[PDB]
């Protein structure tokens, strides 16, 4: 949309009560230097110059995610609202030593507990929780990497305030707090242990970068640890009032 000097971008949405990807473009302006790093990815402030649509970046013929996954319509979407021009947001890259598959499956993840935390907003608890938007962007003018494959990146809303962590996805209780240690307790009873939501940490409890664990450890990314992940999340767990106002079993 906007005239003014930055960079374009393939802006990837997926919306998971359709099970789709949508994708849009976008213009985005990120800054030199990051603003903090994890073990991993570095965060970048970014600004958004507009989004529009992908219809002069047609997809052409091996495409991830595959053709049966892509919304032939993308008119609705939360990134029209959520990164619209002016809107201040952040960019995480890995650093350099991560496939296509995975920030894709990251992004889908996100949603998924997105998800979750709606279920668990439901039941009226004491204080509800959220769980951020998140998206994929193919930097398309940027360089390639090593191959034509394109650089990509995650990109997602601006948290402000101070960041917590407040489990990890192999048993820690990082904090004191009840409401975190609930949900993930919550996910694992109300989906028959089909699932966990762990790696709870953001501001409050407005959250990012959650980690899935699955008893078959298929799927999720490569945080997805499997029956040892749930395991390690019995081990340490204590439930709190949140969980008995749940009626959650104390196994
Ligand atoms: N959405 C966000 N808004 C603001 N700060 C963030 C956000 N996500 C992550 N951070 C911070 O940036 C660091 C690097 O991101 P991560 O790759 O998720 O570890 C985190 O440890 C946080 O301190
Ligand atoms: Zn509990």
């Amino acid at each position: 949309i906007s005239s003014e000097t930055g960079e374009m971008g393939i802006l990837w949405e997926f919306d998971p009560i359709i099970n789709k990807w949508i994708r849009l473009s976008m213009k985005l302006k990120v800054e030199r230097k990051p603003f903090a790093e994890g073990a991993l990815r570095e965060a970048y402030h970014t600004v958004s110059l507009g989004v529009g649509t992908d219809e002069n970046y047609p997809l052409g013929t091996k495409l991830f995610p595959p053709i049966e996954m892509i919304s032939p319509i993308s008119k609705n979407n939360e990134a029209m609202t959520q990164l619209k021009n002016g809107t201040k947001f952040v960019l995480k890259l890995y650093k350099k030593e991560a496939s296509r598959e995975l920030y894709f499956e990251d992004v889908k993840m996100q949603m998924v507990c997105r998800d979750w935390g709606n279920k668990f907003n439901q039941k009226k608890p004491p204080k509800k929780i959220e769980f951020l938007m998140s998206w994929v962007v193919e930097l398309i003018d940027r360089s390639p990497s090593s191959n034509g494959q394109p650089i990509l990146c995650s990109i997602e809303p601006l948290l402000v305030g101070e960041f917590k962590k407040n489990n990890s996805n192999y048993g820690a209780v990082l904090t004191n707090r009840s409401t975190p240690q609930a949900f993930s307790h919550f996910t694992y009873e109300l989906s028959n242990k089909q699932m966990i939501v762990v790696d709870i940490q953001g501001v409050d409890d407005l959250y990012t970068d959650p980690q899935i664990h699955t008893p078959d450890g298929k799927g999720f990314g490569l945080g997805n640890l499997g029956k040892a992940g749930i395991n390690k999340f019995i081990t340490t767990h204590k439930c709190n009032a949140v969980c008995a106002l749940l009626d959650l079993d104390v196994k």
